[PDB]
């Protein structure tokens, strides 16, 4: 459940006093991104640092299925639900779930067949059912989560360069996903594409 990992943070997200743990958790949502890349159907991600120390990811794949409790919610509320969906981003069998399980709030919006649906959780828990929020011809999908001050201790920021580093070794490794980086609270941005 949500709860064993709330319980045990550290096990499946890394060190959440050093900031290994909290920068790993960016990784675990980009890591279904550069995924729906590698599927054909992503062709852009734009990771961005908000100025309340959230990190929002946007790609522009499918957008994950809303249909039906929606499929998103069931990734998003269920440990094992992201094996129903050979390279890169993250740690083997850890899904964005445990990222919202670890964030005080994650939202959560889907451009998917001509509507965008939009969600809140807070500590892994739905505010309310996903939900239509009006019409758009894009597609994709969007994270932003706010890390849990409660699980992430000492090191509570996100820091440009790590994530910078590691997003640029991720596009490296998956030649043509297409990484923007982008910080808000200073107006740096970057473009990461081989
Ligand atoms: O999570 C993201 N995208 C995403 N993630 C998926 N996913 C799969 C498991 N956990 C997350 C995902 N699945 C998709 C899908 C799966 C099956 C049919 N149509 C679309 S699109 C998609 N798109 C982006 C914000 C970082
Ligand atoms: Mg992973």
């Amino acid at each position: 459940g949500l709860d064993a990992v709330r319980k045990r943070p550290g096990m499946y997200i890394g060190d959440t006093d050093d900031g290994t743990g909290l920068h790993h958790m960016v990784f675990e949502v980009v890591d279904n991104a550069i995924d729906e890349a590698l599927a054909g159907h992503c062709k852009e991600i734009i990771v961005t640092i908000h100025a309340d120390n959230s990190v929002s990811v946007q790609d522009d794949g499918r957008g994950i299925p809303t249909g039906i409790v929606s499929a998103a919610e069931v990734i998003m509320t269920v440990l094992h639900a992201g094996g129903k969906f050979k390279v890169s981003g993250g740690l083997h069998g850890v899904g964005v779930s445990v990222v919202n399980a670890l964030s005080q709030k994650l939202e959560l919006v889907i451009q998917r067949e001509g509507k965008i649906h939009r969600q809140i959780y807070e500590h892994g828990v739905p505010q309310a059912p996903l939900a239509v929020t009006g019409e758009t011809e894009k597609t994709g999908t969007m994270v932003r989560f706010w890390p849990s001050l409660e699980t992430f201790t000492n090191v509570t920021e996100f820091e440009y360069e790590i994530l910078a580093k590691r997003l640029r070794e991720l596009s490296f490794l998956n030649s043509g996903v297409s990484i923007r980086l982008r910080d808000k609270r200073d107006g740096k941005e970057d473009h990461f594409h081989y």
